[PDB]
């Protein structure tokens, strides 16, 4: 079983890719957490069918843009219409959101401040990544909808938050990616996640539903 992650600017080289190779335990889902969810959300899938996939949040290799092409990247941004993109891949099944970034100046200023590494700058990418995902057998992976409707692109997807690191050097630029629930955070709906070991940072997480 294989997922990657990937987000970036529409046309650029990705400010993030991550690859999942859960991790990494024998079951798939712990056996509290789907009689958590169930009740929560007060479908007829079993914990063989639930997995919980998690990204640790610092991108795998350092961003490898050229000057040039990022340049060209924030002045597209200077003038108007540009997309924000990311992709799940399983592992044959993908899909790709969109998600339109803001006409508004103000907030377009602050993705090119973000770009060029100002510090205090992370670019929030609103409602874009599904905290839950569905992998057929055939086709792109789908959205459960069911859950989707019942939590309040699209309007139950976690929001995004990407950071690039402060203090390195120009050949060493590492976008962080930071994820969170629409409304309350804490919700038993939410399949809590786990931070790393190695970073003590939060996996991005994606609960993925198996046929
Ligand atoms: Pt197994
Ligand atoms: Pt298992
Ligand atoms: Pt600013
Ligand atoms: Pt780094
Ligand atoms: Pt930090």
């Amino acid at each position: 079983e294989k997922v990657t992650l990937r987000i970036s600017i529409e046309g650029y080289p990705p400010l993030y890719e991550m690859e999942a190779q859960d991790n990494a335990e024998l079951g798939m889902i712990k056996p509290d957490q789907l009689a958590s969810l169930n009740q929560a959300l007060t479908k007829g899938y079993t914990y063989e069918d639930i997995l919980i996939v998690r990204f640790r949040p610092e991108s795998e290799i350092y961003w490898p843009i050229s000057q040039d092409s990022r340049n060209a990247m924030i002045d597209k941004l200077s003038r108007n219409t540009s997309v924000n993109f990311e992709v799940s891949l399983e592992f044959k099944h993908s899909k790709s959101w969109l998600v339109p970034i803001s006409l508004d100046m103000t907030i377009r200023a602050k993705i090119q401040s973000a770009l060029r590494g100002d510090p205090g700058h992370p670019i929030l990418i609103p409602q874009s990544i599904p905290a839950f995902i569905q992998v057929p057998n055939q086709g792109e992976l789908t959205l459960p909808t069911s859950i989707g409707n019942t939590i309040i692109a699209r309007a139950w997807f976690d929001s995004l938050t990407l950071n690039l690191e402060q203090g390195k050097s120009q050949n060493e630029k590492m976008w962080i990616a930071t994820s969170e629930h629409p409304g309350d955070q804490n919700a038993k709906l939410w399949i809590k996640t786990a931070n790393t070991t190695y970073s003590g940072r939060p996996y991005l997480q994606v609960v993925g539903f198996i046929d």
